[PDB]
């Protein structure tokens, strides 16, 4: 389905400290 973007958002989220 889309699990590309669902990833890339939660990547967004690992950009944290």
């Amino acid at each position: 389905g889309e699990e590309e973007l669902q990833e890339n958002q939660e990547l967004i989220r690992e950009k944290s400290n």
